[PDB]
């Protein structure tokens, strides 16, 4: 924690970023960039780079 869902579905189309779906839960391992923030996925194990308004905290 803290740990974050996703709210929609996003495909990857770049080196860095991450594909997930409507769902997954993320450790957010760096949130300093605004848009793009690095994650980790607990659902596929994966990290690269999500959108942050792609995501919404857990609660």
């Amino acid at each position: 924690v803290t740990l974050f869902v996703a709210l929609y579905d996003y495909e990857a189309w770049t080196e860095d970023d991450l594909s997930f779906h409507k769902g997954e839960k993320f450790q957010i391992l760096n949130s300093s960039e605004g848009d793009w923030w690095e994650a980790r996925s607990l659902t596929t194990g994966e990290t690269g780079y999500i959108p942050s308004n792609y995501v919404a905290p857990v609660d």
